[PDB]
């Protein structure tokens, strides 16, 4: 005997992603 | 006796996208 | 009696990288 318990709680949200890559070169002076 | 532990919970959601990258380098010249 | 609850689901994947940064500032005066 013995029935399986309830499904566990859902996991936490993943960590925020890393910053995007550096931007492109700026305009000429 | 009591049954076995339940199944693992649903996997968490993907994280938020990261922030914008740093500004680009200065334009020419040297 | 029913069994204990299953373990918590695993944490989700990490977010993707953010957008590329903006354009850099103007170059130095000639």
């Amino acid at each position: 005997p013995g029935p399986p318990g309830p499904p566990g709680i859902t996991g936490a949200r993943g960590l925020a992603g890393p910053p995007g890559p550096p931007g492109p070169p700026g305009p000429p002076g």
